[PDB]
């Protein structure tokens, strides 16, 4: 488990999430597992399903122990039901350590598994706070760090229907995965990997919104979501501005809805008419920020003699979700030990002829804590005690 043994340990199909090979149980059962920075539960298929041809067989594992507890987890469209337990977990193209972790054995599901995905489970790498059924269910990464000598840090280089590749570096930073300098934004609160966006530009033009609209009701880094998602108001401003630059082409509304492809003749796509998008993230120094710059090659997704494209930016009512669309630009450091997220330009350069994906700063201004929104506290959340 040198960083070199972890290089290129990810695979997937385009728009269907990235997965790492894990083993579960004794003897080890090999399974492919979606890497989700947007959730906190480790769960694996554990009974027959249409789209699966292997699953976790609890009864074949000598190290399995029943927790006698059910759990239910909805996501944006998919959901599953599970029965909790613990077993030995390893990442074979990862560090050379085995840990006892919590596993949700999935017994029923709806629209969870995706035909052709090649994944049989989901690794929630976010914090205990949002774990189901409550935060006393230690997440995998927590266990791994608690039980071994692995630094409290991981890094994602997501690259590339068509196949994708990439790397999850568990426990450090591999400099062969990036070029230029690494910029860190703070983790605002440890639940999701919540960050603050202080400014947005499309083709250098500021959208000029109250900076709180950008993080309404939050902003996060989610390897589990394909698209860049944007709060309704920001989405509308953004589309207006993208439509205006690309206006030599007149697409049907369904395209802007992300529900329809548009096509040019093989190798003739007019990239230049689509604008770069810059997201300015709060720096570690007060009044400083730095931008990540997104190419239309990242947000226009490839799907006769024709190159065809899906619009990978969609509306949100649950804040700004920086999905795979965004991450594919970058080597992203989830530096849990220092409560920061780093970005650098990826050594998998998914690059334009005149423009490039960029991580740039500092930019200096005023009043970024002012850009956070505070979610309305519900009675249900206020009432649960936390003797942890
Ligand atoms: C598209 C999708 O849904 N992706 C799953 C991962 C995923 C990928 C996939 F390919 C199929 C799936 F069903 C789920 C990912 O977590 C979604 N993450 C958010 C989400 C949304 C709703 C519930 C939960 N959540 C549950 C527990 C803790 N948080 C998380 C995080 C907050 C903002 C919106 C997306
Ligand atoms: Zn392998
Ligand atoms: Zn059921
Ligand atoms: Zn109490
Ligand atoms: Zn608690």
């Amino acid at each position: 488990g040198s960083f070199v043994e972890m290089v290129d340990n990810l695979r997937g199909k385009s728009g269907q999430g990235y997965y790492v090979e894990m083993t579960v149980g004794s003897p080890p059962q090999t399974l492919n597992i979606l890497v989700d920075t947007g959730s906190s539960n480790f769960a694996v298929g554990a009974a027959p399903h249409p789209f699966l041809h292997r699953y976790y067989q609890r009864q074949l594992s000598s190290t399995y122990r029943d927790l006698r507890k059910g759990v239910y987890v909805p996501y944006t469209q998919g959901k599953w039901e599970g029965e909790l337990g613990t077993d030995l977990v390893s990442i074979p193209h990862g560090p050379n350590v085995t840990v006892r972790a919590n596993i949700a054995a999935i017994t029923e599901s709806d629209k969870f598994f995706i035909n052709g995905s090649n994944w049989e489970g989901i690794l929630g790498l976010a914090y205990a706070e949002i774990a189901r059924p409550d935060d006393s269910l230690e997440p995998f990464f927590d266990s791994l760090v608690k039980q071994t000598h692995v630094p409290n840090l991981f890094s994602l280089q997501l690259c590339g229907l068509a196949s994708v590749g990439g790397s999850m570096i568990i426990g450090g930073i591999d400099h062969s995965l990036y070029t230029g300098s690494l910029w860190y934004t703070p983790i605002r609160r440890e639940w999701y990997y919540e960050v603050i966006i202080v400014r947005v530009e499309i083709n250098g033009q500021d959208l000029k919104m109250d900076c709180k609209e950008y993080n309404y009701d939050k902003s996060i880094v989610d390897s589990g979501t394909t698209n860049l998602r944007l709060p309704k108001k920001v989405f509308e401003a953004a589309v207006k501005s993208i439509k205006a630059a690309s206006s030599t082409e007149k697409f049907p509304d369904g395209f802007w809805l992300g529900e329809q492809l548009v096509c040019w003749q093989a190798g003739t796509t007019p990239w230049n008419i689509f604008p770069v998008i810059s997201l300015y993230l709060m720096g570690e120094v007060t009044n400083q920020s730095f931008r990540i710059t997104i190419l239309p090659q990242q947000y226009l997704r490839p799907v006769s003699q024709d190159d065809c494209y899906k619009f990978a930016i969609s509306q949100s009512s649950t804040g700004t979700v920086m999905g795979a669309v965004i991450m594919e630009g970058f080597y992203v450091v989830f530096d849990r030990a220092r409560k920061r997220i780093g970005f650098a330009v990826s050594a998998c350069h998914v690059h334009d002829e005149f423009r490039t994906a960029a991580v740039e700063g500092p930019f200096v201004t005023l009043d970024m804590e002012d850009c956070g929104y505070n979610i309305p506290q519900t009675d249900e959340s206020r009432s649960h005690h936390h003797h942890h």
